[PDB]
């Protein structure tokens, strides 16, 4: 249906001292507001176009779409791999994945890290099941759509744009990276793996 | 397992006079081949920095990774979304969900087409699967990888690059982008879409 | 010789309250300083590149040298184009050129905003000389360095990357869109515009 | 005024066998005329834009106007950087700046080609005179307008768009790469070189 902005599972606070309270507010309520607005009124532009028949724009309303739709998807899932009882390591198949696609969780960590701290520009890390292949990898997602096939599912998201860590990290985007370790809900991405695979 | 390049369903001229079974030999025994080769290879050069605890090139791994792997996924629904026997119209739930998605199938068809000439270089026009929305969405794909949300479905695509066209059409792509509605394989895109819904 | 940091005209606090010393401070000295650090580095791996006969990693040395120093290209020209003695409005030469191409500089004003708070993701807003048309434009930068033509000489520049206003507007980014044309040093970009135009 | 469509100073087919007759018409009569044409057109929905006050659709005008006026200026200087009495070895200034900037003309031939040769999409491979660290630099344009810094100085450019090589030399895109030394006009980059330096 429409797209709506989903509601936290914790309270801002409940990822501090890893995530500042005043970010998840600002991050939650004003960003990721800001682009199921942006989803609903491209998906809105598109309906028009087609009803006068007029696709003059169409470079412009797919694009809004694409960009607002994904900004939307990857928040939805960044919120739900957050976790205020969460770290730790994967367990069970999960793990046995990770290890065996990666060889260690720790070789595993050291990739996702590299990923998501040498993005040039706004982007993400995130970890996803390939259909094709049937295989675990990793992507550096440039902006919120871009760099990745298609037909990906997603089951870890790490956010790199200066607003996930700026207020609390500054410029020091590695701390920020390394911190959020700490909050991963493996609950959720094993949730999602099973999915994925079946 | 590794990415292997998938025959073909037909003989290289099948689908004459709307393609030339002269780009379908050079389409898939060259380019398409290049991208396995080339996700495979990405695949590799990540076990070795792994391997190595080396990731001063992970930027690099990651677009080539990118970049292969989405050009072998989008070449191989291209192959499979194109029949001689094709033509004609969807029906049953994906003619009923794309009239009632689009309004109706002309509306739908008027929509892609105007996706897959206006890219601004080289692109595809893609009809998706959105999980998060559960909608049918229409999106304009830029090079092979970019444009587009994270879990999005991939249902039917029309290649858009030069070379898919060039051969035959010269500089009038538009004419290949009509052409292309006489060869799709609907019963492709039906089966795909009952799994993306099931 | 190497690429350096150029050192600010005016102390680190000298535009407050339209934008703050902490921002220009990190901005200056962490931001700025890497991309030098980064354009340096890139000119070297090319110079070892040429030396060894191999160019495996042409794509990486090229994107690394393209955001780096454009990166330091853009906030070069950033820090001239703000003064703690400026704003207002331009005169003699620009003031007209700037009517002249856009009709008025309220209307150059209303465009250079909407191009600057539009960006999807990291971005600028810039004025600059087309040396084919010598005509004056206005161009959206997507990052650093994409989203314009060759030849073109940048004569003012709005930095929209979240690192350049969020410590102080936090999301709102089109408060110090506005508060930016309170500090612009119309006497460097009258200068940048002679010489582009000699 | 409006952009036009320059004149080529040779007969289509003055730069066989290295480069088709075929290709020579297409792409100056069909591919080039369109990015005229396009920029004309970004240009005027601008002014239309400023005139009714409305920039909502600001990040299409934008995007439109540099694909476009790149796209324009990227073809202005490939018509005059070949020429049938070109080939061979640049003398005087620029073979001293070229040997100065990059170790020697076969060193500077081997980047080139390489930048030239692993584009992922649709790009060029140009000479550019950086005006800021006044070196001579190589960059991997993307598209037409990405990839490289602002106040670039373009002196030679190599067009790997599929358009550019497809009809005569297919997928070998290196054969092409290749067969450009034979028609480079430096007579028209040393003039170039010497505006630029001066
Ligand atoms: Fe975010
Ligand atoms: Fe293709
Ligand atoms: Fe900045
Ligand atoms: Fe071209």
């Amino acid at each position: 249906a429409e797209y709506t902005l989903p509601d936290l599972d914790w309270d801002y606070g409940a990822l501090e001292p890893h995530i500042s309270g005043q970010i998840n507010e600002l991050h939650h309520s004003k960003h990721h507001a800001t682009y199921v607005k942006g989803a609903n009124d491209a998906v809105a532009k598109l309906e028009e176009a087609r009803a006068k028949e007029d696709h003059s724009a169409i470079l412009l309303n797919e694009k809004n779409l694409a960009f607002n739709l994904a900004g939307h998807v990857n928040h939805t899932i960044w919120w739900k791999n957050l976790s205020p009882n969460g770290g730790d390591k994967p367990t069970g198949e999960l793990a046995a994945a990770i290890a065996d696609a990666f060889g260690s969780f720790d070789k595993f960590r050291a990739q996702f890290h590299a990923a998501a701290t040498t993005v040039q520009g706004s982007g993400w890390a995130a970890l996803g099941w390939d259909t094709l292949g049937n295989k675990l990898l990793i992507f550096q997602v440039y902006d919120h759509q871009t760099n990745f096939p298609l037909g990906i599912v997603p089951l870890l998201l790490l956010d790199m744009w200066e607003h996930a860590f700026y207020l609390q990290y500054k410029n020091v985007k590695v701390d920020f990276a390394k911190a959020f370790w700490n909050v991963v809900n493996w609950a959720d991405v094993q949730s999602r793996y099973a999915a994925a695979t079946s």
